[PDB]
């Protein structure tokens, strides 16, 4: 959990990078995740829009185009493992900025439940005398599905950012030791 | 470490060694927890509360007058977004002496079948400080599957290690 000092520093870029305008029936959520590793290391990893497998748990494959260009507007077709609800989701590239350090991704389809998910990510340094550590935010916007609350899955994809974030945490900081 | 390792190799021999089928797999994990064993094993023997440190679980139900013995069973639904949908899952062993406990799973809406798991809390004193170790096993037929359950595995104790290490503080 981010320190208020933390919380402080970061005000601004959430307001910049993780402030959606929603839709009537739609929600939003932000997590965020301290890495005891240094800010561009971790971009490295998270900036890899056609290997998500590497930070993120349950993909069974991820596929792009053959003469692909991981430019903004490029797509990527994710297979998820099998004991997930999902089987496909074709994913598009929103914001890359190696500048800044922000990325995103929206879901244009495949064979799920969840319309119109759209996330972003975005990477924070913390300089604090001896050290340096990094701060992930990602936060999502997503449709509140129709039906029963049988099957609503805005809970899980919830609680997917947060594993994710916490393999990202893992990955990267066994990189630096 | 090389050390944690050597100690071990007496329990995997008694509870983590599984006599396998022609088209089974077994698999064995580790978990380092910063907190002491026996408020990591009060954790993991709550049979009737395995949301207590795992994911996805919306419910689990066991029965009013239930009492915790092996051969007793539990009802756990998982959350949405997975395809298995329940499951039945009976208790095979529990020992508070040993800290050891085991179950398999008797029935549901999938296809881990005959999946069976075992679970071994263990101390370890070094200079002055005072850590857990906790090992799992599992069993499971084979015919994309493995691969899911031993995710699901890791996680679980991933949040164990996050559990026990909050409540100690
Ligand atoms: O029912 S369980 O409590 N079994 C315990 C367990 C633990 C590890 C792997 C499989 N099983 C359970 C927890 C979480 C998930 Br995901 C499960 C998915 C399918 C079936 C059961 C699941
Ligand atoms: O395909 S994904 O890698 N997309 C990224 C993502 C992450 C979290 C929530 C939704 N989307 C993915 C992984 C795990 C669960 C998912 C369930 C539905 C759709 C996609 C899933
Ligand atoms: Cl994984
Ligand atoms: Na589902």
């Amino acid at each position: 959990e981010l320190t208020p000092e933390e919380r402080s520093e970061l005000k601004n870029s959430i307001a910049e990078f993780h402030t959606y305008q929603l839709d009537p029936g739609s929600c939003s959520s932000l997590h965020a995740q301290r890495i005891h590793a240094p800010p561009e290391l971790v971009w490295s990893i998270v900036r890899r829009f056609d290997k998500p497998q590497t930070y993120k748990h349950f993909i069974k494959s991820c596929s792009v185009e053959q003469n692909f260009e991981m430019r903004v507007g490029c797509t990527r077709d994710v297979i998820v493992i099998s004991g997930l609800s999902a089987n496909t989701s074709t994913e598009r590239l929103d914001i890359l900025d190696d500048e800044r350090r922000v990325t995103g991704f929206s879901i244009i389809g495949g064979e799920h439940r969840l319309t119109n998910y759209k996330s972003v990510t975005t990477v924070h340094r913390f300089e604090k005398e001896n050290r340096i550590w990094t701060v992930v935010l990602e936060s999502y916007v997503v449709d509140m599905p129709e039906g029963n609350s049988e099957d609503d899955t805005r809970m899980f994809a919830d609680t997917v950012v947060k594993l994710n974030l916490q393999k990202l945490a893992t990955v990267a900081e066994a990189m630096a030791r």
